[PDB]
């Protein structure tokens, strides 16, 4: 069970043309065509403390997840599914929005955000994903 | 015709009295008295990737544009009439919203916005122009 | 009186359990159980220019303050009082929604907030002071 304990990371993306104008603070664009599996499209930095003897963990917004899939989310409520990995090999299981630590304890980082499956149908725009920090306990 | 792909940029200025308090970060304010024509306001950056072939443009909110004037708008829709100028002094045409520049291709640069007629008489306030990157086809 | 002319800066807490999980864009956290008088919470840059023969002033959302507090403010409407002060020794007064200076005149500066009287079984979640500038007269 997830119990919130921390703050919220937004993470965007914009899906464009292969010719695309980026205006203002810089923020990632990836065009259609290059929505592939695995396609890298942010990182998301995590620090856990006081947590001696609990696991760290992310959830997702109800806006971004199912049953199946975590996805970022357009203004139209377009999906475009993706995947949590941490950078530095750590393990973590994902399952029904939350994004929880294996061992437990304090734990500094970056979570990496990828393209979960080829979605070169999916429209262009702006696609956001919103993760709150907490813990997870058994 | 624009074509969206891109993202989006937000201007803002506070309109104020000949006395006033910023608080918090700094941000761009003017007293009611200082509106006067080509009065700089601010910059934004635009930079246009992948655009062999294709003028990059940039489009305003349907509630920043009318048949004649951009302007930026309050939450009570004060208009506030500016006009943009690439820094660099490149070619660019403003008409119906859009801002599109005259030579294709990739650039990179900074627009700037400045008020577009002597406007001493519209009210204190927050103001917002919204600008979203695409390109112009013929 | 409070007369309207500046920016609006915002303050946010995220009051936490004890194992808490910052994300993202670095914010001031706080544990339930560190909300102790006098508790450092944040600052807040302020400079009023075009202020001669005026005081410098602030004013808080009608949802941060009452008759006798000043709070920053849950989306659940949880309360946690703080207090203002400015960071160089100026003297200001504080009342009813409003900061202003005593000595008029253009001033740059800080003003810290920090928690106002022990509040631990306060809960957790984020709370938000706005602040908007001004003048007084």
């Amino acid at each position: 069970t997830f119990q919130a304990s921390g703050t919220t990371g937004i993470t965007t993306l914009t899906v464009t043309e292969e010719c695309r104008v980026q205006v203002g603070n810089v923020t990632a664009t990836l065009a259609r065509s290059k929505l592939k599996d695995d396609t890298a499209i942010g990182v998301i930095g995590v620090t856990a403390l006081g947590c001696n003897g609990l696991q760290a963990a992310l959830q997702a917004d109800p806006d971004n997840y199912d049953a199946t899939n975590l996805y970022m989310t357009s203004r139209n409520h377009d999906k475009l599914n993706v995947k949590l990995k941490a950078t530095d090999g750590s393990s973590w299981t994902y399952g029904n929005g939350v994004f929880y630590k294996t061992e437990g304890g304090n734990w500094g980082g970056h979570v990496g955000i990828s393209v979960d499956g080829n979605q070169t149908d999916k429209p262009t725009g702006e696609y956001t994903l919103n993760l709150t920090g907490g813990y997870w306990t058994n």
